């Protein structure tokens, strides 16, 4: 009943799949050389400072057999969908469906239910 | 009423949070000289990629004006207080009491009232 708690494993990963998934949403879609790198050197500094040790460990080893694809914001916004299916599927959980990233975290729903 | 909808800037913001607080609690008291790098540079990069570009450029001046202190958690969580201080005090809200971070952030209250 009080909000002001430190957020368990569960609320920590929903605070950060929004801003991961925000921050991927704005990425350039034509994005320099630096900005690139930059954005895998993100995601690879968020991993190491991850702090429930279980999914940090299971999220570098994952990162290991799939680098970030920071290419465009299509690419990336669509790898980062991927990578969070797989977190998804280890969990027992539905996929969620890429195609509708752009609306989930950027545009809204087409339907208008967001406005 | 629907939640599953882009975040605006204050939800993005309270996500943020969360997270730049939670990983900072949980940050090495003796951190090596490659954290504090890792750690200086992750807040460097979380400030270019902030989508919010008002928050972003208020941010990236902030930072130039107060660089962060990864030297030890004590110094990084408090400095990373102070620098969410700031933003409140910007935005006409009161300081946060830097000494109930760690209550805040990684233990819960001392009453029990997140228990
Ligand atoms: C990097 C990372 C690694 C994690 N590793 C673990 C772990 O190893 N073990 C563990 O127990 N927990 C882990 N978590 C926590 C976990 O993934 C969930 O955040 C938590 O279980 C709560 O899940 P949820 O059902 O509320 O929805 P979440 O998985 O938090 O998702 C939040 C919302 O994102 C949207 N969404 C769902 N899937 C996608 C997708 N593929 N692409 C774009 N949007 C999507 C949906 O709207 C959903 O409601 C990790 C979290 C992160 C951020
Ligand atoms: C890096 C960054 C820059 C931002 N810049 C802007 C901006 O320029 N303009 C703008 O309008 N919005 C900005 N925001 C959004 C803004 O700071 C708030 O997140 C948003 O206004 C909602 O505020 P809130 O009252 O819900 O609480 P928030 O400020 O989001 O705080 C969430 C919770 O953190 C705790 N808390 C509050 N202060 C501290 C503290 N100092 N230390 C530790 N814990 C604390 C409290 O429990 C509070 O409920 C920024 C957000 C971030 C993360």
């Amino acid at each position: 009943f009080r909000e002001d708690c430190p957020p368990d494993r569960e609320e920590l990963g929903r605070h950060s799949w929004a801003v991961l998934h925000t921050l991927a949403a704005y990425y350039p879609d034509l994005p320099t050389p630096e900005q690139q790198q930059d954005m895998a050197q993100f995601i690879h500094l968020f991993s190491k400072f991850y702090p429930s040790e279980e999914c940090a460990e299971d999220l570098r080893k994952r990162l290991a057999r799939n680098h970030p694809d920071t290419r465009t914001r299509a690419a990336f916004t669509q790898w980062l969908c991927h990578l969070h299916n797989e977190v998804n599927r280890k969990l027992g959980k539905p996929d969620f469906d890429c195609s509708k990233v752009d609306e989930r975290w950027r545009d809204g729903w087409k339907d208008g239910s967001c406005d």
